[PDB]
């Protein structure tokens, strides 16, 4: 009987440093969505586990032309961890490469702009020029609009995958600043629950325009073929039902919003 | 090469009667979204199939005596069916028992209301006697309430599994139309989807309200272990990244609404 090693990343409120954290041990170092529900998979499922942040900072994508994945889907591929327990979207490109349990949280692509921004949809967007756009790197959001052959959105990707300078960020908390700090002129793409969440939180100058542009889900991820994908995904349909999963976005999102 | 026996249920607008039915032969007698999403998956999948509605007409529950399956999840159980293709709810129970796709459509279970009934929320509903309320039976929402820790839907439980006359419905049709000829004495616990569809519909006499009391997911459903069911998952994913589950959602709820 093994500790599970556990993948996740800091991006918030999923997974975040504890105030005194230098004064603390191993899990107890971190707070957030991701390791309440952690905590809760592994009591379900009776397993001790290891809280790890991937080490590039990156949720997963396949290099072309060197077809190696970065993020924490590569630590699963490559066999570093035994389990992915982040907001890591379920996507076909990794569903051939990691399992994923049932989804545990809903999302979609959606717009972030500084309050006051004209506009309204992503058609907005994409018939007009004066307000640059862009989305986090290595994610499925890029994918999204690399992949699309929907009109606006292929327009929108267009313009990003040649836009100068790089219209992409490295951070989730990156394309925020650079919302907040460009005056109107910056909208960023992202996940409807990090959107959901940054609205909640002071300075509360920035806020979701229009609806999703898709609609999908997180799941947690093993290694293909894990002994561990079973019960975890039991797991994950009985702390649904309990209405667990409700109890800890309200938590994180909304219980304690600045705004 | 086999064709593939698809059991699915009639339930508006996923599986429809097309008009013309009666000089119709085989798959070609029905409509709908879930029609639709049958022959998209056959498609990918490369098979042939034949429509078949489930006997018994429901979706499938455990009896408690006896243990076994009805419905849907009954002929997945028993060899009777080799797939499911319908609006049938992924759950932990079921899940222990047949495999389902990641999710196709989402849904969370809501109360529909005859237009001007003083109800705006399930705690509402808990609160008073006046006005009856009660749901499908042998499907996933009366499981929700008979298995609820939650303090409002355990009050709601305790009502509806000791009212008399019974509150509970054989149809959402014949739960439509208990609403519909209530005069607003009868509100009905149904899915969003179902709920949101009927809201859009001829005569325009009932309402969706309050908030969804929990939030879920449609799967297509395998027998345990089924070859079939790899490619179906990806198939799921490869129709929602295209935006084609978005499509036939526009279509049959929104595209076809008169109200
Ligand atoms: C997160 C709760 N859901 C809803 C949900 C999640 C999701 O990824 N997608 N993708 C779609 C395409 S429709 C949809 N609905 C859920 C949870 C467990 C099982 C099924 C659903
Ligand atoms: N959740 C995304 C990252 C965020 C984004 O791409 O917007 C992923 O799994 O790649
Ligand atoms: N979709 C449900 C049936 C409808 C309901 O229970 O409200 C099921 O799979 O059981
Ligand atoms: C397994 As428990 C009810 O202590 O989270
Ligand atoms: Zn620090
Ligand atoms: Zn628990
Ligand atoms: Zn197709
Ligand atoms: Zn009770």
């Amino acid at each position: 009987n093994k500790t599970v090693v556990v993948t996740t990343i800091l991006e918030s409120p999923y997974v975040m440093m504890k105030k005194n954290h230098e004064m603390l041990e191993g899990n107890e170092r971190y707070e957030g969505y991701c390791v309440d529900l952690a905590a809760e998979i592994a009591k379900h499922c009776g397993f001790k586990y290891k809280l790890t942040i991937v080490g590039d900072g990156k949720y997963g994508a396949r290099d072309a032309d060197t077809k190696i994945w970065n993020g924490m889907v590569g630590e699963l591929v490559y066999g570093k961890a035994d389990i992915a327990i982040a907001p890591l979207t379920i996507t076909l490109v990794r569903e051939e490469v990691i399992d994923f349990s049932k989804p545990f949280m809903s999302l979609g692509i959606s717009i972030m702009i500084k309050k006051g921004t004209p506009i309204e949809s992503a058609e907005d967007l994409s018939k007009q020029t004066e307000i640059a756009y862009g989305t986090l790197d290595s994610g499925s959001t890029k994918e999204f609009f690399r992949r699309s052959k929907i009109a606006v959105f292929d327009k929108m990707w267009t313009y990003m995958r040649s836009a100068e300078p790089s219209v992409f960020v490295r951070t989730t908390a990156e394309g925020v600043a650079r919302v907040r700090k460009s005056k109107g002129k910056y909208a960023y793409l992202l996940e409807s629950t990090m959107n959901e969440y940054i609205e909640q939180r002071k300075p509360c100058d920035t806020m979701k325009v229009g609806g999703n542009l898709d609609s999908k889900g997180y799941g947690i991820a093993t290694p293909k073929g894990s002994s561990l994908g079973n019960a975890v995904n039991l797991a994950v349909l009985k702390l649904s039902e309990q209405g667990l999963l409700d109890k800890l976005k309200n938590k994180w999102w909304y219980d304690k919003g600045e705004c």
